[PDB]
C-alpha cells in the first residue's frame, strides 16, 4: 500500500566513464528490494523526472573540478522554476576525473552545493568498499570503474540512496539499525 | 504522539554565535513535540549526539573555518562512534566579523564534517527578508541584531524540527504544506 | 610600471556587470596597470593570454559559476589547459540574497582557476566595518551602497599590486600594503 | 643583491604518513637551485617562521575531511596575530587519508581556504605525475607516500612552490615559458 521509492540516476559524461558509474549507481539502487529506479542522461531529463523522485544521485565528469556546464545549465534552467517548491528531496553526487588528486571529490562538493541549495538534504557514504577505499563525498573514480572496489563504489551510493529513501520516506525504521551495526560496510 | 530530538552544539569567540544558537534552539522549540538540548562544546557529550535526530552546529568563523575547539569534538569525542551514527539529520551556522567574511565558507567546512559521519545534510531556501537567506546554513555578521537575522537562525531550527517530523517522525502531510507555503518567501 | 589585468564577467541581469566595471576601475587606479573589461561572449583565448592577472565574474547560481561562464572555460580556453599555469587571479559575484551563496560560488570560481594552474586569492581588507572580501568581492544585488562599490574597487587593486608585485617586480609595494593603516576601516 | 628562495614546509600527523609527505614536499623544493627549506611539525613552527617564508607548503592528515585541530590551532591561536600583515604569501596544501575517496581533496581546500583567509596566493599543481595521478588542489595520498608516482606528487608540490617563489618573489621570470612548455610535467 506504500509506494515503491523512487530513485532519480541523472548523468552527465564526456566520455562514457561517468555513463558506467550511473549504470552501477542505479544497478546499486535497484539492489534494495521495492526500490523504482529511472536513469537519465541529462539532455534525455525532465522536470518531471525529478518532481517524481524520492532521491537522487547526479553524476559528472570532473570539468575544470566541477560538475559540467550540461548539468549546471539542466538545474538553473530546467530546475528552474521548481526551485523552492521542492525541498526536502534526498541527493548524492559522483563523479570520474583524469587522474586521482584531479578533483573528483572537488567536483562531488560542488554538485552537493547546487543540490542543497534546491533545499535537498545531501549526504556521502562512510562505507569502506575497499581496505582504502570510500565514498565520503560521493562515488569517485579516475576514468573508467574497473576494479572491483571502485565498481562496488558506485553500487553502495545507489544502494545507501535508496537505503535512506526507504528509511525516510518510506518509513522503514527498523533499517536505521540494521545499516548502523551493519560489519559488512568496513572492508 | 508527535516527536522530535535536535541538539543545538555551538562554539563561540565572544558570545554572537551563542546568540545565533539560542536562536536556532527556539526555531526548533517552535514545533510541538520537538525537544531540544542546547549545549556550548565544553559541556557537550558524545550521548547528546546519541539521543539526538537533528543536529544544528554552531561556530564563528575563523579564519574561513569551523573553530579547533568543535573540530576537536568531531575529530576526538564524536571519533569513537564514526561509522554508525550515519543517518542523523544536520545543518549549520556562523557568525563572522564581516559580511564577505567566510561564514558560508565556514558552513561548508561544518557540513563536510557532517557529512563525513554519514548524515543528512540541508540548508534552507526561504528568504527572510528580501535580501536575506540561509542556503547553507544561518549567517550573520556579528551578534544577529536586525529581525532579518534574528529570524534566519530561528528559521534553521524550525527546518530542522520540520525534517526530523517529517522524515524520522514520519508526518509526511507537513512535506507539501512546507513546499507551498507562500510565507517562506518575503 | 606594468600590468596587464582582464576582468571577464558573465551577468543575467547587469548586477554582476556593475560589479566587472569596479573591479575594472580598482585596477585601472593603479598606475601603469592596462586592463581589459571583457564579457564571456566577447572574451577570447588571446584575452586569457595577453593576461598577467584575472578578475573572474559570475552571478551566484544555485552557489555556483553560472552554466555559461563554466562553458567558456571547459569548451575555449579548455585547449590552453597545461601552459598557463602562474597566472594570478581572483573571483567576484553577485547574488540574490545575503547568504544566498556568494562566497560558495567564488569558491567554485577559484576551483576553476586553480585547475588552470593559476595562483588564486581573496582580500584581508575591511573596506567597511563588517563588511569584506575574503575569498573575492561579494553583493546581494546591485552594489549601491560605498561599501559595496568599494570591496570591488579593492578587488581590482589588489590584483593590479599582485601584478605590479609579482609580474612587475615592484617588491617595495608589498610591505606597503602590509603596514597600510586604510586597509582596515575604523 | 643575492636573495633567494625562502620555503616553509609545516605539517601534523598522527601516525606519521603526512610527515613521510612532508619530507617529499620539502626534497622536492630543495631540489630548485637556491631555495632554502625548512621543515617544521606544527609542535615546534613559529610565527618567525611564517615571516621567514616567500612559499609554504601546509600538510595535515585528512580528519573529517578536513584540516587537523592542532594544524587549525596553530593558525587561529599563534598565527592569528599577522592576519591582516602577511598578505603576499604564496602557499599550498597536502594531505594523507585513510581511503581514496576519503576527503584528502577537501581536506585540501579547507587548507587552501585558510591560507587565503591569510591573503595569501594560493595554488595547486596540473602537472601528471603517473597516467592517472595528479594534484590538482596540493598532494593528495591515502596512507603512506609508497608508490613512485604517490612520492613524485609531493616532490613536485614542493617544486612548483620553489619554483613559484623563484619567479615571483626572486624575479628568475626565464623560468615560466619553461614551465609552460616542458613535457615532463605530463606522464
Amino acid at each position: 500500500s506504500n509506494a515503491m521509492g523512487k530513485v532519480l540516476v541523472i548523468y552527465d559524461t564526456r566520455t562514457g566513464n561517468t555513463k558506467k558509474m550511473a549504470e552501477l549507481v542505479a544497478e546499486g539502487a535497484r539492489s534494495l528490494e521495492g526500490t523504482e529506479v529511472r536513469l537519465k542522461h541529462v539532455d534525455e531529463a525532465t522536470k518531471e523526472d525529478v518532481l517524481w523522485a524520492d532521491g537522487l544521485a547526479v553524476g559528472s565528469p570532473t570539468n575544470m573540478g566541477l560538475v559540467s556546464w550540461k548539468m549546471k545549465r539542466f538545474f538553473d534552467d530546467v530546475l528552474g522554476d521548481l526551485w523552492g517548491e521542492i525541498d526536502g528531496k534526498i541527493a548524492c553526487a559522483f563523479s570520474s576525473s583524469g587522474g586521482w588528486g584531479g578533483g573528483n571529490e572537488v567536483a562531488c562538493m560542488s554538485i552537493l552545493t547546487m543540490l542543497m541549495n534546491f533545499g535537498f538534504l545531501v549526504f556521502g557514504v562512510t562505507d569502506y568498499v575497499g581496505k582504502k577505499f570510500t565514498l565520503h563525498y560521493g562515488a569517485v573514480v579516475a576514468g573508467e570503474p574497473r576494479s572491483e572496489e571502485e565498481k562496488e563504489a558506485c553500487r553502495r551510493l545507489g544502494r545507501r540512496l535508496a537505503e535512506w529513501v526507504a528509511i525516510f520516506v518510506d518509513g522503514r525504521k527498523e533499517l536505521l539499525e540494521k545499516i548502523r551495526k551493519d560489519p559488512a560496510r568496513f572492508v
